[PDB]
């Protein structure tokens, strides 16, 4: 049988309890969540910066979709499947300056950089060749609070009707995004479910015991976990630490927005880093984790604090989730697992994830 | 259909063929033996030397379970599933003294050595929270034999009636195994079904063509296979062999227990190597091949006779088992195999095999 | 419900498109093909020097069958599963010389190299023993057009049946096949269906854009497809070329065959490269890439000549079969692909890839 949640689950964090274990784990609520929640949702995946020139491109891939994301020599910002329509060539790689033509390596057919087929050797003397329908297959693209996000549904309305008021709020958090630079990607194909991975941004209790450095830069004994519209904000405040961050009251934003991409406002709120979650399967999530900076040239500082999240920071969140992943498999692990929400919602109140899960269950009636 | 086979298949080892090859590839075989077989039985992990004293622990995995199993402070041996009752984090790795508490390393909450939550940060602010609902979830444990069984089944007795005069008939083979210290463990995933791996343990037939060092020490001319109640016994004059054991009339033991543990005293019967089955999948077995000396200093004698086993002998088992499970699945090898039972016992008849099989087949009714 | 194709499915080369992707993904497809083609179907796995004295042997991997091809004392050839029939230990492995019997690893059973059982230890003993009914277990073998094929269907006729017509062509096209002798063998296990592979080999469309100094050597512009019958033949002109084949009127032939073995006699016709395909799943090929030379002392042009085709032209072709695999699972590559067939029938007319998978074809109905 499918496996379906109560439409209530979660719906009340001060008594709950994460999804029964087969939605961390199932093939099957995968193939449904990546359906029904991934191919319908808009994927954030780039900074404005990394595409805002004519002929800027990157590709990536996320639920074993191959995309092309291009700036048309016209500025026109377009996204399509990295896939040649005569016989299924993958057609960039990377990212970089595209050329003014897409050439398709395997037999040359090329295309405009807003994908109209431009010339297919031979084509004039096969019958009955469709010219039109040989262009690159798009989907849609969109620019919304600085960032990119692509959208595989035709029919998808726009990010902001997904994520009520976040460009809005975002913006109030960090006024430089138009100015960030993209400083680091650390690329990781985590061993977790990517709801693991959400759950684990979305509570602040694991500070104190898995992260030395962080918590004494982010205190959080002044700390609130407010929910929205498909996305909720984590702020407190900070201070300088030699373990973490370094140098007037200091302020640390983290904001989750659906289905899994989160924005970071550190202390200072001159740089962000950003959490990109690519579903590849039930037990495999490949991630970016982003460090941008306003400035191009980076100070050591800036660079020590990029070694700091590669080496001492983000393994800590590496290695919880994937214990994590083998843990809730086993058959001691019994079913599901306490949301720790206390009454005050606490720095320390995990009431978090029950928002989130709260959202998931929606699509498992 | 379910993969069935008759109540009688090999009881008559005279006449008697190994398994149809589906039950040594069938993941759906595979998962019924792991649930009917290895979630109910007794499964051997450890010399009683391991878990000696107060907060001694060791973890091993079986069938896709961590388990903990840890002497308490109380110098009580208990054994736990090695997952955190709040959101499924692995508690424990490796081998060795446990911390006067267990510390979960995602959220810091605490347990006692005998499995009870101790501390759980905010639990007090949390409503409705089950602090005897939330601790370590235990498994059975028992001191046998001088070694250490675990069971899944809450329900089951104890090792005796799984292994009827085993501890009896290993004390006399043996007299020293409260001595005996583990002197060196080989660890191997091994790709061939577990059955394959008993299957190669049950029988001398392949001495001489596979093992010249060992065949030389262990005469297999003297040499009977004795079957019991869920355990057989292998036992064959020795002398000195300068491609094995060297240096008053030697004796080997090797003693088959159900499922899948063998417990050798080989000549000089002053120590024991003991191998652990603990299957993964249909075509994967992890295996420990243990080494135990009564003596913790070891002498060159024992050492070299450690790395005999390691590089000379362990290596003519393990890539025998591999090819087998390469081979059974060819459309040539046509079905089951050919049991070589002599009317005499003698020492390369195969009988032993089909003890074995007879065992595993009362589980496929 | 299983995925079939109708019967005119590319009858019509002029307007044609490949198969729905289904058919280069689908591990139900490929099981069906597995064993309605590749188990009733004549394998070419070697060049008849290869087995052209008493006890030369070979061993192949085909759809999951370890085979051993043998050229008995008697020098008679035969083809073998390389299975024993005791307990499905492997029998041989490599190429070279067998002994004067084949002697099993694990418990010495011996064998004629016709596969009658010779020895086996303790037979006498064991009641009701067959030792007919426990020789190696045989399949059938076929030297054709100076090659070698096996067919695991006992009921097989003859290999000019499948192919009628292939040797006579092939033998007009080089006359030295007897002379020739391995020179390099490049093996490879490459991520693509069968089938896609053979795609790839059927045009000549890509040449241009994909394969430098091949394309500057064989003249494309006189350059012909004909389709016989489970074969076809692709032949053009050529002259001497600094990147690819150096120094009256060069020629080329491209033979493919029913199912997937390709034999190429380059410009020269003194020498021979052959591609088989030995499918492993689905998304999975073991490819041998290799080149025979009369000569057994090679020159120096033909080693270049050989390490041309290892990093040179080799590499382009496995690098596009692997992106093709790869792009025809997105959602974006919708189904099926066109096949740039002309009216001309022209050098860079994709028409034999209708002829190709229109026989597939009618292996799904
Ligand atoms: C939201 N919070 C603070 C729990 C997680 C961190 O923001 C993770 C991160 O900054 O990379
Ligand atoms: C029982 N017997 C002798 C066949 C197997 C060997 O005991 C294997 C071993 O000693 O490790
Ligand atoms: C038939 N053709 C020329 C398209 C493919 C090449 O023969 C491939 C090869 O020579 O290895
Ligand atoms: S696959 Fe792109 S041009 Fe042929
Ligand atoms: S998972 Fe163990 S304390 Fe939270
Ligand atoms: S498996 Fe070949 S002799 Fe036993
Ligand atoms: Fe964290
Ligand atoms: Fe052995
Ligand atoms: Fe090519």
């Amino acid at each position: 049988a499918v496996e379906k949640l109560p439409e209530d689950f979660c719906a009340n964090p001060d008594v709950a309890w994460t999804f029964p274990k087969v939605f961390y784990t199932s093939s099957q609520v995968f193939e449904h969540e990546k359906e029904a929640i991934f191919a319908k949702s808009w994927i954030c995946v780039a900074h404005g910066s990394e595409l805002a020139q004519p002929n800027d491109y990157i590709t990536r891939k996320v639920i074993g979709e191959n995309i092309v994301i291009i700036r048309g020599k016209d500025s026109v910002l377009r996204a399509f499947y990295n896939v040649c329509p005569h016989r299924g060539h993958e057609l960039l790689s990377g990212s970089g300056k595209a050329k003014n033509v897409i050439t398709c390596p395997y037999h040359a057919w090329t295309f405009k950089l807003d994908g109209s087929l431009a010339l297919a050797r031979n084509c004039d003397h096969v019958e009955s060749f469709d010219k039109e329908n040989s262009s690159m297959v798009p989907l849609k693209v969109e620019e919304y609070a600085g960032f990119v996000f692509i959208n595989m549904d035709e029919n998808a309305t726009c990010v902001e009707d997904q994520l009520p008021g976040f460009a809005e709020r975002l913006n109030q958090a960090c006024g430089v995004i138009k100015d960030l630079k993209l400083a680091a990607r650390f690329v990781t194909e985590t061993p977790a479910n990517w709801k693991v991975i959400v759950d684990n941004y979305m509570e602040c209790y694991h500070a104190g015991p898995a992260h030395p450095g962080f918590a004494d830069s982010v205190q959080v004994d002044k700390y609130w976990h407010t929910t929205h519209q498909n996305w909720t904000l984590q702020y407190g405040f900070a201070r300088s630490s030699e373990k973490s961050f370094k140098l007037t009251d200091p302020e640390f934003h983290g904001f989750w927005t659906w289905p899994c991409t989160m924005f970071n406002v550190p202390p200072g709120s001159n740089f962000m880093t950003v959490i990109y979650e690519f579903p590849v399967d039930a037990e495999t999530t490949l991630q970016h984790y982003d460090i941008y900076f306003t400035n191009e040239e980076l100070t050591q500082d800036q660079k020590d604090l990029i070694e700091w999240y590669r080496n001492v920071f983000r393994p800590e969140d590496l290695n919880l989730v994937e214990s994590v992943q083998r843990g809730l498999k086993s058959r001691g692990y019994r079913g599901q697992g306490r949301i720790m929400t206390d009454k005050q919602r606490s720095g320390i109140s995990e009431h978090g994830i029950a928002y989130f899960q709260h959202l998931v269950a929606q699509y498992h009636q």
